[PDB]
């Protein structure tokens, strides 16, 4: 019995074609994804295996104005004419609260949505009981097959779920629902969850019973032979965890931003035990048409969105990949610190702040790149896409020792893609990757601000400094709590898209540099 | 017979009395030098000694508004109010050409004014004929003293002096001069010139005769003992120098910008020999009042100059002095760089432009930020005040190498040669023997999405904006000038700065490590 197990993960609002590095189609010849081409690939399949599942690992929400302005209703829409099978919920679903979840989201998909590890308290247990489920029973030809699912721990510090949601160590919470699962007499079992390829790996080796793992949240690539565009593989495909209780267990992501759709045959015997299985993920090229009618839906729903004139222009290539921004200096990063020190200076009045030069930036908070070959031209649109966020850029006050362990933080777990990762302004720091984590930074010099002219000194450990950076960070998002509990005052600021486009219609032309503000011995 | 030599150098247009910097004056309890201020000293010391001499060594052209509007005829004017005894040309004195000049400094000064090692060629010459000197024998008190003129020879490369006239080695067009006094038995001399500390020890070393060498050109502050102020001494004051025929001669320079008041006393012997020599510059502060005459004679001319409206704002002090500009990375510079690649960006060839180079000897002027912030153009045109403009040019690595190691090639005599950057990384070794001593140079790419450093590399070619004196050959840039493969004029340098801070409304450039030494 073989089951094709088709899946996407981090998809982030790119319901149209993106150019190669996702950010907005323009030469639609060399464009890529989309939701219309996804059908075509889609329906390619269905019409050539017998048992084929469509599987989303999380992060529908957020990325571009599409989210920004139908707030997730044009998720479940789409979501429903693809004829997904399940999801398991990402972080960023809960981006707009739990308001923002069940109402555009669990009310109209038309398919079961799941997370075992959440678990609802208080008055909103019962509320939401029902709307997403831990697991589901599938049907697939004359078989059944049980989909877990999971969603990251971290959620409280990268998303705004609310009190009333209790985020459980993964393992843990599937553990028995695989065992419920197995007295059910469900023989295939598949863990569907928004956690990382770290733990991807090892729920596959840990929790006894589950034949496959289906991940996201990482953005991992995995490939078995030459890689068919830019991406580089982070290991093959499927990646083989051999589990604890002896099994060889495929585990599989399919990067991001619907540019490859994943792509898993798996044989079972009749006992549900994996005896082989293969794939890749397959790029969604211009090789592939769009479907007319998911693209004439598309058209209809673009037409509300074309309001959003040209802000300026840039005439270097903005950087703003997590490739680049989540593991060294991104050009991106450069330009949003310097317009958040910019804006800031421009308000004078305030005694307190008006010398503020230094500035941090979470890579994780930089969600798109620029392209400059589009006669330079930024958009509303395109900057949409780079801060979706609608938060504002805040200054605290901060102890030396407080920032340095801020930076500690930024590469205590690098390699993994996640959302630390520090972009910077008036800071010159440098890391050796080498030395255990809480010891990685080897050098970290700021602009002197009493001082009449400014520059570059050793950080001091005793010393206060102050600091211009995203409220997200002030309130100890993705795990910056030294800051929250640290911070000796905190001024709420201006809005950071606003910020941005303003520094952009100011310039008139921009043209950051990556300039070794972060380098690495 | 005692003497007293009162001298100034490099005064650069500060005819009013002006901030510790030598910029603008603003809290007027705490301003220093003016002519005003400086009268009332020289009148102190003419009332108290019997032989005074009031020289200056050249460069009072050129530095602020003052100069811009007046043209020279303040110069002459109060040069003349203070009664100098004479003065030798200094390589901005060329500025205007010799048209500006002749007319109004050499037509209206009542001092002799000198100069040995200028010769005119031409029509020029007859044109010229007597408006300078080689020497000039002054009567002082029962005596006479020989005063024999010098100029930079480096003067066609640092101003604009024109192909008619010459400009000969000091040491060896001042010996016949020197000869010729001695002929005329005048047997005390002084050498007064605008060469700079080290032409200055070289002529107290190597021509027979003088007695005293007063100088100019490097800005040099001497003293003996603890200083007034924040200038640091290079040297005592006087210098002596031991000269090849066993005599002590003593070399004397008073800083710059009219901030000091050089004054030194010699005993001379029967036979014009120097036996001792002693003294110290005196520090123009609040505690010396201005003449009430000639300031309200300033004050009158003032009104012609009365800049004006705020350009912008700036929240860092902008060090554009040449103590710091001509021997590091200072934030003048990088503003300056920075405006120049900004200003040609947003206004084809040269449109992603990210590399600039400036010679710090084009920087004038500091510009304070505790006065509210504001700048005004009067600041503007004290930094800038040459009137040329910011070009673009082509240019091989191997020429750009070049360029950086002639930047540091002599580095330590406050020349002008040393180069403030935008869009490069250099690293100096000054142990490294000249013409090796740039140990690390990476340049923004121009051939990518993304800019970043790279290694320069000699073989490869680049686009640099630069101001037409550098593309020209000034400051001994010969190598840009011989082998830059196109140049463009471009916009008016003030102007690129003023439109720049006022579109920026609020600057703070920072020194950031553009420039660094081993
Ligand atoms: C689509 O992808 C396949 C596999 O890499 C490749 O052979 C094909 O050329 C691609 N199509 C286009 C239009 O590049
Ligand atoms: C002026 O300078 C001298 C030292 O050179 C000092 O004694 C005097 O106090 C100074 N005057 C003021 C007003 O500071
Ligand atoms: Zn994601
Ligand atoms: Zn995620
Ligand atoms: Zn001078
Ligand atoms: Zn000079």
């Amino acid at each position: 019995w073989e089951l094709t197990i088709l899946h996407t993960n981090d998809v982030h609002s790119r319901l149209e074609q993106t150019s190669e590095d996702s950010s907005k189609c323009v030469n639609a010849s060399r464009c890529m994804g989309g939701v219309a081409r996804l059908f075509t690939k889609v329906q390619q399949i269905r019409r050539a295996e017998p048992n084929v599942l469509l599987l989303d690992a999380g992060d529908q929400y957020q990325g571009t104005i599409w989210f920004t302005v139908y707030k997730g209703a044009e998720v479940a829409h789409f979501m429903n004419a693809l004829r997904y099978d399940a999801m398991a919920l990402g972080n960023h679903e809960f981006d707009n609260g739990v308001e923002g979840l069940i109402e555009p989201l669990l009310k109209e998909a038309k398919f079961p949505i799941l997370s075992a590890n959440i678990k609802a308290k208080g008055p909103l247990a019962s509320q939401i009981s029902g709307l997403y489920l831990p697991y589901k029973v599938l049907p697939v030809g004359d078989e059944v097959v049980g989909i877990v699912g999971y969603t990251s721990k971290e959620t409280p510090f990268l998303s705004n779920p609310g009190t009333n949601l209790v985020f459980e160590d993964e393992i843990t919470a599937l553990q028995p629902e695989v065992d419920k699962l197995k007295t059910l007499n469900v023989n295939k079992i598949i863990a569907l969850g928004h956690s990382g390829f770290e733990m991807d790996k090892l729920i596959a080796q840990k929790v006894r019973g589950v034949d496959v793992v289906v991940g996201g949240h990482s953005n991992t690539f995995l490939y078995t032979g030459n890689p068919p565009s830019k991406e580089v593989p982070a290991g093959k495909y499927p990646f083989i965890v051999t589990s604890d209780d002896g099994r060889k267990v495929p585990v599989v992501q399919a990067y991001a931003f619907g540019k490859y759709l994943g792509y898993l045959k798996i044989e079972f015997d009749e006992r549900g035990n994996v005896i082989s299985s293969h794939g890749n993920p397959i790029l969604l090229n211009s090789s592939i048409p769009e479907d007319p009618s998911i693209k004439a839906d598309i058209n209809k729903w673009r037409i509300k969105l074309d309001n959003y004139q040209e802000l300026g222009k840039t005439i270097v290539y903005l950087d703003g990949s997590s490739q680049s921004c989540r593991f060294r200096e991104c050009n991106m990063g450069n330009l949003i610190c310097d317009a958040m020190i910019n804006n800031n200076l421009r308000h004078t009045d305030e005694m307190f702040w008006n010398h503020v030069s230094m500035c941090i930036l979470n890579g994780g908070g930089i969600r798109s790149p620029i392209d400059e070959r589009n006669n330079g031209t930024i958009t509303w649109e395109n900057l949409a896409a780079v801060l979706p966020f609608g938060g504002t850029f805040d200054l605290v006050q901060l102890k030396g020792s407080t920032l340095k362990k801020a930076f500690e933080h930024s590469v205590h777990r690098y390699g993994q893609s996640t959302g630390e990762f520090l972009q910077v302004g008036g800071i010159h720091v440098v890391y050796d990757l080498s030395r255990k984590p809480g010891d990685r930074v080897v050098k970290l010099d700021v602009l002197c601000t009493k001082c009449r002219v400014p520059s570059y000194d050793p950080l001091k450990m005793d010393e206060v400094y102050k600091v211009i950076l995203p409220n997200f960070l002030a309130n100890g998002g993705d795990g910056f709590q030294m800051i929250k509990d640290e911070l000796l005052r905190h001024d709420s600021g201006d809005q950071d898209i606003n910020v941005v486009s303003t520094y952009i219609s100011k310039m008139k032309v921009i043209y950051p540099a990556v300039e070794g503000r972060i380098k690495f011995s």
